[PDB]
C-alpha cells in the first residue's frame, strides 16, 4: 500500500514489475561482496543489507543481463548507495580534505581500475573491483564512454559538496541539469548495453527517439527518488531535491512542491509512453534482413524494455527499501546503515 501522495496508479497498472531470475543469488552474492570490500561495518551488512533493496533495483531493471554482468552492476551500484552516504559524511563532519582526496582517487582509479583493486581506501578498492569488471565486457570505446560519464558524475558530487558546505540550494533549471549527473542518468542509460549483449553504434544510441526515452527513463527515476526522498532528505539538511529547489527559489509550500514534483514524475510517464512507440518503431526498422540488423534491433528492443522497466523497479524500490525509512530511525538525521 502506497501513500496517497506517492502514488502513481498508471505505473501500478500499466508498468508490470518483472524481477531477473538471478536475483535470489544476486542478493546474497552482493551482500557477501560488501562485506568481503568491507564497505559497510559487518554487523550493518547483517542487520541491513538486504532491506535496503539493492540488489532488488538493479534485478527489477536489466532484465535479460548475463548474470555476470547483472552481478557487476548490482556490486557497482551498491557501492554508488556507498559513496552517496560517503559524500553526505563527509559534508556532515566538515571533512573537505577526505573529500577532495576521494575524489581525486576515483577520477584516478576510473581509468585504471586495476592499479587500485588493493587501495588502503576500501571505497575506492570497492569501486575499482567493481569498475574493472563492468570494462571486461564490451570494447574499450564502450569503456571509455562510461569513463567520460563518470568523471562528470564525480564533478557533479563536488559541486553538491561545495552547494551544502555554503548553503546554497540550486535553482530549479540549475538542479535539474546537476540532477542529470548526480543521479548519473547515463550512466544506467549507458549500462543497458552490456546487459544486452551489444555496444550500440553513436547513430543508433543517439537517434531521437532512443535518447527521448532514456532520458524520460532517467527523469522518471530521479525525481521520482527526489519525491520519496524528501522526509530523509529535509531531515539530513541535504540540499539537492526539485522540491527544495520549489520551495526556496518559487516560494511554494511543502504541499506545494510535493504536488509539482509529482505532476513533473507523472509527465514523464506518460511522455514515455508517447516517445516508446517511435523507439519500438526504430528498434522494427533496423531488423532490415542482415544478421547485424537482427542484432541492432534486438538489443534497441531489449534496451527499450529495460527503460521501461526502470519506471516500476525504481518506483516499488522506494517503497521497500530501509533506505527511506525515516520516521523508524532513533535520529532522522542519521541514518542507521551509514557510517558516522
Ligand atoms: C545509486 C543510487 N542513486 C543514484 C545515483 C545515488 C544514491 C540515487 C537513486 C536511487 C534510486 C533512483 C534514482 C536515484
Ligand atoms: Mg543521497
Ligand atoms: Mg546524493
Ligand atoms: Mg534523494
Amino acid at each position: 500500500a502506497v501513500p496517497p501522495s506517492l502514488r502513481l496508479p498508471v505505473i501500478e497498472a500499466a508498468f508490470p514489475r518483472q524481477l531477473h531470475p538471478y536475483w535470489p543469488k544476486l542478493q546474497e552474492t552482493t551482500r557477501t561482496w560488501l562485506l568481503e570490500k568491507r564497505l559497510m561495518p559487518a554487523d550493518k551488512v547483517e542487520e541491513y543489507a538486504d532491506g535496503l533493496c539493492y540488489t532488488d533495483l538493479m534485478a527489477g531493471y536489466y532484465l535479460g543481463a548475463p548474470d555476470e554482468v547483472l552481478q557487476a552492476i548490482a556490486d557497482y551500484s551498491a557501492w554508488f548507495f556507498v559513496w552517496d552516504d560517503r559524500h553526505d559524511r563527509d559534508i556532515v563532519h566538515g571533512r573537505a580534505g577526505a573529500w577532495r582526496r576521494l575524489r581525486g582517487l576515483l577520477h584516478t582509479a576510473l581509468d585504471s581500475p586495476g592499479d587500485h583493486l588493493h587501495h588502503e581506501d576500501t571505497l575506492v578498492a570497492g569501486f575499482a573491483d567493481s569498475v574493472r569488471r563492468l570494462y571486461a565486457f564490451l570494447p574499450a570505446t564502450w569503456n571509455a564512454r562510461f569513463a567520460r560519464h563518470f568523471h562528470t558524475v564525480i564533478e557533479a558530487y563536488d559541486r553538491e559538496f561545495h552547494n551544502r558546505t555554503r548553503g546554497i540550494v540550486p535553482g530549479v533549471e540549475e538542479y535539474l541539469e546537476l540532477r542529470r549527473l548526480t543521479s548519473a542518468h547515463w550512466i544506467w542509460t549507458d549500462l543497458l548495453e552490456p546487459s544486452s549483449g551489444c555496444e550500440l553504434p553513436d547513430a543508433v544510441r543517439k537517434h531521437p527517439a532512443y535518447r527521448r526515452a532514456a532520458l524520460l527513463s532517467q527523469e522518471f527515476a530521479a525525481w521520482y527518488n527526489d519525491l520519496c526522498s524528501l522526509p530523509k532528505e529535509i531531515a539530513g539538511d541535504e540540499v539537492h531535491n526539485l522540491g527544495i529547489s520549489l520551495i526556496t527559489h518559487h516560494s511554494l509550500t511543502l504541499e506545494e512542491a510535493i504536488g509539482e514534483v509529482r505532476r513533473r514524475v507523472e509527465e514523464c510517464i506518460t511522455e514515455f509512453l508517447a516517445v516508446e512507440r517511435d523507439a519500438l518503431r526504430f528498434a522494427d526498422e533496423l531488423a532490415d534482413g542482415t544478421v547485424r540488423g537482427k542484432e541492432l534491433s534486438g538489443a534497441v528492443r531489449a534496451n527499450v524494455g529495460n527503460m521501461r522497466n526502470w519506471f516500476s523497479s525504481v518506483y516499488w524500490f522506494h517503497h521497500e527499501s530501509g533506505r527511506y525509512m525515516v520516521d523508524s530511525w532513533d535520529d532522522r538525521s542519521t541514518p542507521p546503515y551509514v557510517n558516522n
